[PDB]
């Protein structure tokens, strides 16, 4: 993957290119108002060491922070997310993988329609990386999921169990 951060909107100002993850972008810039992704799938974070708000970005031009549903011009770390050849995950109604369950191997733009619940209280991510969105149609707070089990919402960094949509992390061409 290849990503370039710019201090100002419209690919203007001080800039930094990355090709692998970075635990701390603060050395290189103090604000980020536009991004160009050349290649790969990227999680951006509001804070250093992959904390605070998370933003999912893939190949394309982002002329301002709103384009990636940003909450501020703070961008202080980033992960390059691995492509996976297939995706598979289980959503549970209750913590610790109990209650009703739904299996997912494609993008789901409305959990509520398929599952009949507004919250996912535990997850088993078996294959691929995914982005969980607070809201349907890939809107609201975003949470990067990776292969592992999540016994409760705290394990993915959310404020609560509310979840509207799920996206497979797949590279854009």
């Amino acid at each position: 993957g290849k990503i370039t951060f710019f201090e100002d909107r419209s690919f203007q100002g001080r800039c930094y290119e990355c090709s692998s993850d970075c635990p701390n972008l603060q050395t290189y810039f103090s604000r980020c108002n536009s991004v160009r992704v050349d290649s790969g799938c990227w999680m951006l974070y509001e804070r250093p060491n992959y904390q605070g708000h998370q933003y999912f970005l893939r190949r394309g031009e982002y002329p301002d922070y709103q384009q990636w549903m940003g909450f501020s011009d703070s961008i202080r770390s980033c992960r390059l997310i691995p492509h996976a050849g297939s995706h598979r995950m289980r959503l549970y109604e209750k913590e610790d993988h109990k209650g009703v369950m739904m299996e997912l191997s494609e993008d789901c733009s409305c959990i509520q329609d398929r599952f009949h619940l507004s919250e996912v209280r535990s997850l088993q991510v078996l294959e691929g990386c995914w982005v969980l969105y607070e809201m349907p149609n890939y809107r609201g707070r975003q949470y990067l999921l990776r292969p592992q089990e999540y016994r409760r919402f705290q394990d993915w960094g959310s404020v609560d169990a509310k979840a509207g949509s799920l996206r497979r992390v797949v590279d854009l061409y």
